[PDB]
């Protein structure tokens, strides 16, 4: 068996691709950072988390031109930069998802537990949680920065991670589960718990009109005369209940179209999380497949080279995501459109 040489392809394909993701990302993110302070004026907890999410992206973007040069030639920046850039990449990766989860839990706290929302959703506490988030991200990145060095291999310089020989398999497995759990498994649980909890709180809030007379059932008012307590969802009401005006069943009732512009905050943060999974989930799956190829997949010569190739391709897609977040704000968020 023998591995494949991708240097010839990558030295042609990666430098113009990376440079453009950089141009479009640096410009895109700086526009976001500026508009959040100079127009939006950081009024809520969302504004603090979205700001830090754009900083984590810029941190990721700062490393991009260095990767473009390394792909095209070699590592001409030394050891200091090698660790410092792999650092900003990891710190930028972890804090990025960490702030998306904090933007998810935030919407779960605003929709559900509305009484606790107004009580504990300050700008000062938002900054405090943000300081501790950037710290946790650093500690998560820390082992990966340490085992990264820039070494000369024959006539070429490299900037890669080299785990300790004696415990090579343990660090390979431990770092795989740390990236996969904190980047896919953990936020995926948060996306399931929160958004199903938000949707069930939203659903209760919907108003239903009688298609016969026009009676609008408000959940907040209910129907005490017939025995329907206030707050109760229309769907949750027994079928035997009739219209308090004409006397028709729940079947001859339709959903009132909603101006989901309150829920525009929920609709945007949902797109940030969903689109994060289109760029980062393919890499996270392949990472688990490549590390656990023996006893959990195909360990053969051909399949291993295919897995390593798929890992580079899917980490290239994941990297591209740092320039994608402004496009979501430009389309989903009506506020960003109003600035132009
Ligand atoms: C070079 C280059 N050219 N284009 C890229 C990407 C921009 C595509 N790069 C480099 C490849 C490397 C090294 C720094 C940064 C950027 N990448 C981190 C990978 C990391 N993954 C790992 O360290 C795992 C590897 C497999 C394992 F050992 F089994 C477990 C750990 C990571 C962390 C968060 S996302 C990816
Ligand atoms: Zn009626």
């Amino acid at each position: 068996c023998q591995k494949i040489n991708v240097k010839q392809i990558a030295a042609r394909l990666l430098p113009p691709l990376y440079s453009l993701v950089f141009i479009f990302g640096f410009v895109g993110n700086m526009l976001v950072i500026l508009i959040l302070i100079n127009y939006k004026r950081l009024k809520s907890m969302t504004d603090i988390y979205l700001l830090n999410l754009a900083i984590s992206d810029l941190f990721f973007l700062l490393t991009v031109p260095f990767w473009a040069h390394y792909a095209a030639a070699q590592w001409d920046f030394g050891n200091t930069m090698c660790q410092l850039l792999t650092g900003l990449y990891f710190i930028g990766f972890f804090s990025g998802i960490f702030f998306i989860i904090l933007l998810t839990i935030d919407r779960y706290l605003a929709v559900v537990h509305a009484v606790f929302a107004l009580k504990a959703r300050t700008v000062t506490f938002g900054v405090v949680t943000s300081v501790i988030t950037w710290v946790v991200a650093v500690f998560a990145s820390l082992p990966n920065i340490i085992f990264t060095r820039s070494q000369k291999e024959g006539l070429h310089y490299t900037c890669s991670s080299h785990f300790p020989y004696s415990q090579y398999q343990f660090w390979k497995n431990f770092q795989t589960l740390k990236i996969v759990i904190l980047g896919l498994v953990l936020p995926l649980l948060v996306m399931v718990i929160c958004y199903s909890g938000i949707l069930k709180t939203l659903l209760r809030m919907k108003k239903y009109t009688c298609t016969v007379c026009g009676y609008i059932y408000n959940p907040e008012d209910g129907d005490p005369d017939n025995g329907v307590n206030p707050g109760t969802d229309f769907k949750d009401i027994p079928d035997d209940w009739v219209c308090p005006l004409c006397g028709v069943g729940k079947d001859q009732f339709e959903e009132v179209e909603e101006e989901k512009k309150r829920h525009r905050d929920v609709r945007l943060i949902f797109t940030i999380m969903i689109v994060y999974f289109l760029f980062w989930a393919p890499y996270n799956i392949v990472l688990l497949l490549n590390t656990f190829q023996e006893f959990f997949g195909l360990n053969n010569c051909s399949s291993s080279n295919r897995l390593d190739q798929a890992m580079q391709v899917t980490e290239t897609l994941g990297m591209t995501h740092c320039c994608i977040n402004p496009i979501i704000y430009a389309f989903v968020g009506e506020e960003f459109r109003n600035y132009l």
